[PDB]
């Protein structure tokens, strides 16, 4: 199921604070969220993760994101956490991100 956005498997051993030993590579709380989802492309499922540029986002974590972010990010004032989870949260319920422990 691993896979990076790169051609190859990711490779075991920079986002070493989520992905330490397999990988594909503001002060504010939504600036420590922006990095953590910065993160997102050294994930090991990076490449499922990817099937406003985001993984496809725990439930969650999107609703925390959204709230966190809201009046930070263009256009998040003009939407609701239902809409937006809507388009960027799985649905299913199955690899989300964040895949790591929180």
């Amino acid at each position: 199921e691993t896979g990076c956005l790169n051609g190859n498997p990711p490779k075991r051993l920079l986002c070493g604070g989520f992905y330490p030993r397999l990988s594909c590579c503001n002060n504010t709380e939504c600036g420590k969220l922006l990095e953590e989802i910065k993160c997102a492309l050294c994930s090991p499922h990076s490449q499922s993760l990817f099937h406003l540029v985001l993984p496809l986002l725990c439930k969650d974590y999107c609703k925390e994101f959204f709230y966190t972010c809201r009046g930070h990010i263009p256009g998040f004032l003009q939407t609701t956490a239902d809409e937006f989870c809507f388009y960027y949260a799985r649905k299913d319920g199955g690899l989300c991100f964040p895949d790591f422990p929180r």
